[PDB]
């Protein structure tokens, strides 16, 4: 997965054409030892972004990676250390930290959900309710946290949604039109009641997504589906009920709030003398 | 003025790539639908210009009316925008439009929460640069829609001497003397994390002093020591349950990282009739 | 997705308006309203109108306009492309940006149209190259299409074109094609040749498309004969307008011309104010 | 002058996310000797862009600079040579070549006009009719060709135009407003007739630009101005009349056509 464009855009928004007027008006040739240090427990994510950014400035930053993406670490853990020309380091500090705090926030909440469905068959998935401009970083971070993804975007998978059904008039017609136009594509469909589950099953779809159903309804869907289709539960599922959802027998749980509405992790850049 | 045209293009490109929306394009032909963008909870509306801009790309196939504008405070089940569209042009932009307005309103709404809680004091709530990568300006705009303010947009448009400047050059006094030699007549703000640093900043006649992660006790002391000679700002992720006690101290600004990261997106949906 | 000019628009605005904006306009004008027209000063193929639309649309409260010609329209001297009413303070700072775009885009569309007309009644299509203006690859290729031309590929990612320098780097045409085929199964393969021997060897390897780079009319005629319609044939180079028809009648499929996206004349178009 | 952003945007439009699929599918560790060679006479310009691009890939490209910006050179002249890993060189060939061909184009035509006004006091200037996104490269290239620039953009100098006058109603009013609002700015005004020249003089402007006047009107303006303001000519300036214009006694001639509607120079990358 390439991060080069998002890195550029993050640098550009913070550094513009004039650059860092504070740093540049104070520092010349000072060299500093630094450390990227966690201020809380987290699943590490975003180190490749930090590497790509430091690697643009290879003559001016020397560094050592102590933790790789996916490592679980405690408070006060040094993720990366090294030495730099301060005039090259301080202007990129906030861009690097904002990336790894965001990415580690996603990896960490995801891992909390994955740990809580441990010993069931279920995999946690991301959705498309991701931060604008960071679709791929967000889905990558969910994967580093132990989750999966059905598709990256609207181009690489079929998912017939509530609003497709309301627009064409029926699940049956929607699947009919799609089968004609697409070459034996894997079909996923969103259902918000049991009658839609039954209709989706009549049409031999590959995957059924249960949207905002009660646990009793989810169990009924599991029963009627009877292993003839993949089943996924969607919504913002909180940490206190994801296990009960998992134990129904569904295959996947997709969660919106692991990629929006989550806590960034507190990570800082500490500089010596 | 602020433009969103690039962040919109990048959001569209990441979701629609080169193949377009394969699901919608393989199912819909000429169906027309009535739609409403409806809130599912109380919120401060923000991001409407983004919706307008995306909708304006398909003027022939999307007809709409705005019912609420940015900054409007609205309730649950409120229609922000309604209209009529060729479904084949609307469904592929639904998630992009909603991700934007959910994010923007989340920020504007948390900001307004903090703004209301320091009501009856002089305090203004400010954004920081701990914004979502690629959305610096949307995020700061959204804080402003919510009743907040901003010291600077980025590293180019204002001076702010940090812990790491002080650490790299060795002293507050050297940093300021060098900055003044290079930027005459420039407004100077500096981050302090103890009283000694507040005292040294004052000797140097700075315009603005940020108190970074100081205790309520230290802040009250800083206010007494500063004696109105400089602007005073408190900076950190402050609980909503503690923000007012900080505002009662006498400081001028409170900047809060967590109104632009670590906030709840607002719940807003696209309902199709039907 | 439809082509987006939002990024190149922002960079053109930023380079001309910077952080201080238009100091001349902002220091003279207040609330003055003006009728305006964007008028051609000669014959041209209209190109770049969507850019003009996007810029005007950033200032919708302060600029009211009507489009009278669309991209691809062929129009005469003293033709009004767009007219309207604007607060002067908002129109004058974007004048030069908008004019530079449409004058550039229309210059490309117009020179292309010239080459297209001159090969009329042959099977030949005029193609763009990658010898475009830096930062305007997509605008330049778009403007060639507006002018009746076509494009093999947008850039180095979306088609194979084995070049003189590939052949020189690996040692042979046969080894280059073999390696590519090993790595990209069923990729359409184009290769540039600068003599008949290289055409013969490319044909032996069953390539889909052969480019003739700076060959004489005599060699081009020999190539057409040897190829015998078994590969697509394209002539590439800065053909003169007075010699492109001759090339077209040899029976090649395409002519690629570098000098329709560089070294062309901008069209003269102005902003007239009452 | 920074070229970093323009480099980035040129690389981005040509290499995107997938990179160079032809090069990456044919080559691996092949190393090549290369030369960036002129196919015609020119004023060299854009070498610092080539240097900044190559310096991104320092491990993969070694190079020698034979000609610097402003050097006048002949057909078949090697500007830069060296050795590179082919897989790193070929993907940036077109970006590097388009920059130096554009920049050399501007510097070369600028120099032609400069040579033609030689022995007069006149300086050739650039305008703002530059290629979109290349304002600074275009103005730099004009300077390398022996020209000058009044301002980089609308922020760093004042120029009262025809449309400011049409919008506010008079030269006198426009200048009066500007002097209140701006702190002692150098004032330049565009005039398309002698009445406007006269009015600008009574307002003690610093510079007057004569927009598309006849040689006889320009001479009249030189006479009336009498050294009390800088005089610049803009308009239908071609190589065959620029000296006549220069001999009138004006100070500057600004030329739109040296930054748009000019010939790129033919330069190529030759490999062994």
């Amino acid at each position: 997965i390439s991060f080069s464009e998002i890195i550029h855009n993050a640098l550009k928004e913070d550094l513009g054409d004039k650059g860092d007027i504070t740093t540049n008006s104070i520092l010349i040739n000072e060299k500093v030892n630094f450390a990227i240090n966690t201020r809380e427990n987290l699943v590490v994510c975003g180190i490749p972004i930090l590497e790509e950014v430091f690697n643009m400035n290879k003559e001016h930053v020397k560094y050592e990676i102590h933790k790789k993406d996916g490592d679980i670490t405690g408070k006060n853990s040094t993720l990366v250390s090294g030495e730099a020309l301060a005039i090259y380091l301080l202007p990129i500090e906030r861009v690097i930290l904002n990336f790894i705090q965001h990415a580690s926030g996603i990896a960490s909440i995801t891992r909390q959900f994955v740990d809580e469905v441990s010993g069931t068959k279920v995999k946690i998935r991301s959705t498309r309710k991701t931060t604008p401009g960071l679709r791929m970083l967000d889905k990558y971070s969910v994967c580093i946290g132990g989750g999966e993804s059905y598709r990256d975007n609207l181009c690489d998978g079929v998912l017939i949604k509530d609003n497709h059904i309301a627009s064409c008039g029926s699940i049956t017609l929607a699947i009919q039109r799609l089968r004609k136009n697409l070459k034996n594509e894997y079909i996923a469909i969103e259902c918000d009641n049991i009658s839609q589950v039954e209709e989706s099953l009549s049409n031999n779809v590959d995957m059924i997504l249960l949207d905002n159903m009660s646990i009793s309804e989810i169990k009924k869907a599991v029963d009627i589906v009877n292993g003839k289709s993949v089943l996924e539960v969607s919504g913002c599922v909180n940490i206190r009920n994801v296990r009960n959802i998992a134990l129904t027998g569904v295959d996947y749980i997709s969660i919106g709030c692991i990629t929006n509405s989550f806590q960034n992790k507190d990570i800082g850049l500490d500089i010596e003398y």
